[PDB]
């Protein structure tokens, strides 16, 4: 069973092995009154680990980098932030202090700075226009276009057919739409289509938040997006 938010004390962080050499990480943070869980990804790269998105904040991220050492016992070497919000770049400072080389599209770095969020050090070139793609070690890095944010990226592990959608995909539990404060509601369904086309073989689908599912997580999200459009 996958961790639910009611069993993760704040500042704590669990793992969950999807596949041989592919894990998710699961944290919590509280935001004006409530509790929300956040997913990242950990991909084995030979004898190194590649981390996808922070555990949402310095403290959580410090913790996540301790659990990896105890449980998997390999070094996290490179890190990618799938978008500029604090559940993704939150902890970039910590990671870099810890020997991790940190990455993000130039598009994401620019919005993070404007927002004031922490800014990954390196710049990922070649995903400025949809539906762009570049390879980064054990994964491919995909720009489907504007959706939950204008810069959002998505990740695929071919080795294990795991696709990580980030906050541009919701879990089925999520029926109403979230902070679409930075969203491009206009293009969000279009941009999901690009995803569906680029990875039809994907067996596990992991959203930014909550319970994994299959590729039917995409149609779920498109439905909730359009509902909100006409609100
Ligand atoms: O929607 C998101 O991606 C998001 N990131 C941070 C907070 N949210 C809202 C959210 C998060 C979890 C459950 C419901 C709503
Ligand atoms: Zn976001
Ligand atoms: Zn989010
Ligand atoms: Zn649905």
């Amino acid at each position: 069973e996958y961790p639910t938010v009611s069993e993760i004390p704040v500042g704590e962080v669990r793992l969950y092995q999807i596949a041989d050499g592919v894990w998710s990480h699961i944290a919590t943070q509280s935001f004006d009154g409530a509790v929300y869980p956040s997913n990242g990804l950990i991909v084995r790269d030979g004898d190194e680990l590649l981390l996808i998105d922070t555990a949402w904040g310095a403290k959580n991220t410090a913790a996540l980098l301790a659990e990896i050492e105890k449980q998997i016992g390999l070094p996290v070497t490179r890190a990618v932030s799938t978008h500029f919000h604090d559940d993704r770049v939150g902890g970039v400072d910590v990671l870099r202090a810890a020997g991790v080389a940190t990455y993000a599209s130039p598009s994401t770095r620019r919005l993070a700075e404007v927002e004031g969020n922490e800014i990954p050090t390196h710049s990922l070139e070649g995903l400025s226009s949809s539906g762009d793609a570049v390879r980064f070690g054990p994964v491919e890095l995909f720009y489907p276009g504007a959706a939950h944010s204008t810069d959002n990226l998505v990740v695929y592990v071919p080795s294990a057919s795991v696709l990580y959608g980030g906050c541009a995909i919701y879990e089925l539990s999520r029926t109403s739409a979230g902070n679409v404060a930075d969203a491009d509601l206009a293009e969000w369904p279009t941009s999901i289509e690009r995803i569906q086309q680029h990875y039809p073989e994907a067996q596990f689908v992991i959203p930014g938040h909550g319970l994994p599912g299959g590729l039917d997580l995409l149609k779920h999200t498109t439905n909730v997006v359009k509902a909100h459009t006409n609100r």
